[PDB]
Formats: C-alpha cells, structure tokens, sequence
C-alpha cells in the first residue's frame, strides 16, 4: 500500500509512535517518506547482502527474517514479509524495538541523513492528529 502523508501520521500516532523514546511523529513520517516514499512494499538490498522491507526499510541482517540473509538475526521474531503489509503493525512494533536499542533514530540512516536537524513539523503540518 502506498500511505499518503497525513494517513501515515494518523496510523503511526494510533500504533504509539509520536514521542515514542522522545521522537516527534514528524520524525516518524520523514523517516518514512524518504526510506520507502511511504510504500509499504518497497524491498531495497544492501551492498553486504541483506535486504530492507517495508515503510520503515527494516533490514534482514539484524530484526527480520527473509530466508537468505546468512548469519543474521531476526530481533524481532518475524518474516520480513509482515514488515510488507498494508497493516504497518510489525513495522511499528518492530521500530519500536531498533528505537530503544542504544543509537535512537540513527539507526536509520535517511533519518540522520535527510531528517535530523531539520524542521520534522513540516511533515505532519495539515494533518488531523
């Protein structure tokens, strides 16, 4: 599914990703945008071999499992097919886990690069939230 704006922000904020660990929604969102465009089929493969799923482009080495990542975890406890779906649950909940894991948001690499230091309001501005 591709989400517009404004129904991912509602669908993050109705999971608990607004301030979750201190993050903003618009954080959120950004990531998203420029880590899927908001797709939530979107599949991007790493240069070491692992491969990114969904909205948030969550990645086989460390959180999912997809089958052929060797020598990789699945921190998560799921298929890195779940992280595909239209119901953004596993993605979110999966977040959630990376968020807390030490690094923040930095975990993700659009959001340090295109994200932080930046005004992440405009991302939600016109949103019914």
């Amino acid at each position: 599914k591709v989400f517009g704006r404004c129904e991912l922000a509602a669908a993050m904020k109705r999971h608990g990703l607004d301030n979750y660990r201190g993050y903003s929604l618009g954080n959120w969102v950004c990531a998203a945008k420029f880590e899927s465009n908001f797709n939530t089929q979107a599949t991007n493969r790493n240069t070491d071999g692992s491969t990114d799923y969904g909205i948030l482009q969550i990645n086989s080495r460390w959180w999912c499992n997809d089958g052929r990542t060797p020598g990789s975890r699945n921190l998560c406890n799921i298929p890195c097919s779940a992280l595909l779906s239209s119901d953004i649950t596993a993605s979110v909940n999966c977040a959630k886990k990376i968020v807390s894991d030490g690094n923040g948001m930095n975990a993700w690499v659009a959001w340090r690069n295109r994200c932080k230091g930046t005004d992440v309001q405009a991302w939600i501005r016109g949103c019914r939230l």
